[PDB]
This record gives C-alpha cells, sequence and structure tokens, in this order.
C-alpha cells in the first residue's frame, strides 16, 4: 500500500490541518499540541501506529496503575490482536498497534483508526 | 508442526508426569490450584493461553500495580515479546503467540511452557 497517500487522504477527510504531517521510508509523523506524536509506518508488510510517552516514575505508575490497566484491557477492534499494546523501554512507555489489512485501503476508514488510537493516547496522557 | 508430539516430548524432557495432558485440538495441561495451560495451532502459529476468573473490580484496583508490572515484563519467545491480557465477561485471559524459532524443538519448547507457567503463577498470586 501507499501509506503517505492513505494518511493524507485520512486527514483531509476529517478536516485536520495539513501542517501536522511530517515525512522515502519509515516513518510518517503527526504532531499534536501538548502530546506525543503519532508515528505511522509499514513495518514488515503491516501498517503500525505508535506513540512514545516519557516513562513515568515508578511511584506515578503505581498510583495510575488501575486506570492504565483499564485502558490496556479495552478492546481495539482494528488491531491484529484486538488490543493496544504497551511496551516499556528504559526511556519510554510505548503504545503500539498493528492494523489489520482490511482497514488500510480506505482513507475514510483509516481516519477512524487514527482517531480511536489518539483517544487511547489521550487517556494514557491523562494519568501520566 | 506436530504439536502433540512437541508437547509430549517437552514434558518428558523436564520429568513432568504424563497424567496432566489431554486433547486436532486444543490440548490442555492441568496443574493444581491453577488454570490449565491451553495450547493449539491457530492459523499456523502455536498459541498458549490460560483463563482466570474475572476479578471483581475492587480486587483489580488493589492488584493493578502488580498486574501492570507483570504485563510490562518482556516475554522473548512471543512474536510481539509480550504476554497479552484479554478481558471477556467471564475471564481475564493470559495469551501468547509463540514465534517459529521456538516450536521445532521439545527441549526449547519446555522452557517456553515453564516461563509461561511462571507468568500464570504471578497473576494467580494477586487474584
Ligand atoms: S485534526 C488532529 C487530529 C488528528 C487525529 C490523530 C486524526 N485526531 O484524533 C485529531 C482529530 C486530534
Ligand atoms: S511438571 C509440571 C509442570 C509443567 C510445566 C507447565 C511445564 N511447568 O512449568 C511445570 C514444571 C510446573
Amino acid at each position: 500500500i501507499n501509506l503517505v497517500q492513505l494518511v493524507r487522504d485520512s486527514l483531509f477527510t476529517i478536516g485536520c490541518p495539513p501542517s501536522i504531517i511530517t515525512d522515502s521510508h519509515s516513518a510518517i509523523t503527526i504532531s499534536l499540541d501538548s502530546m506525543p506524536a503519532i508515528n505511522i509506518a509499514l513495518v514488515n508488510e503491516q501498517v503500525m501506529l505508535w506513540a512514545n510517552f516519557d516513562a513515568p516514575s515508578d511511584v506515578k505508575l503505581q498510583s495510575s496503575a488501575y486506570n492504565i490497566l483499564n485502558l490496556m484491557l479495552m478492546n481495539f477492534s482494528y488491531s491484529i490482536n484486538e488490543l493496544v499494546e504497551l511496551h516499556r523501554s528504559d526511556e519510554y512507555l510505548q503504545l503500539r498497534v498493528v492494523i489489520k489489512d482490511d482497514y488500510v485501503h480506505d482513507g475514510i476508514v483509516f481516519a477512524e483508526i487514527l482517531h480511536e488510537f489518539y483517544q487511547r493516547m489521550e487517556i494514557l496522557n491523562g494519568v501520566l
């Protein structure tokens, strides 16, 4: 698939500004005010969305655990495993999802995917 | 992949008793005071999963930190390197899709089962 075209098409369809998009190969980024950017890229034949959050302190993670666990248990139907995945590295808590092939061919459908992913980002940002 | 042969052979190799396995499938490994380990070929990939009774909401709140730490734990044998936690009405389900490198060998696969069981033990301890 042509991911730049899919993404640009998704973003005018929902009336997003064009200035938020930055880009030959991986990856595409969408800037958001006071939020981590959404990264999009073809990763081994599948469209992948991810967001890097500054790793919370261990104490903040404990106090926010219940809320974060509820977020991670929420179904994400566009995902190959029907979940959003949370990955931890030394520096980041990374939200990650691999999108099903059925949803990467239509810019209108893909906009709803990006918007639901953003909503998940919003909830996580709220408790960090 | 002959999954029945892989599993039986994994369990001999670590001296488990043969009484604990039952069954094309899925195959169950019964363990005491705990959910069984279910194993099956699901679209060409070996999948392991364990069904835990959905905790009450208050219990989830008091165990959330321990359950979050468990899920953030690296699981190197997984395709996405995590153990996934799935919620259904009746169950909190631990799930992993095992990666090809680890499913041709009964000796290697026994270690995958053992690490998976360890993750089940940690979750059982806070539910
Ligand atoms: S218009 C900015 C925007 C982009 C996208 C990721 C699709 N969103 O959820 C909003 C609407 C915030
Ligand atoms: S011997 C019982 C057993 C089976 C398996 C799931 C492989 N295990 O981790 C133990 C050793 C508990």
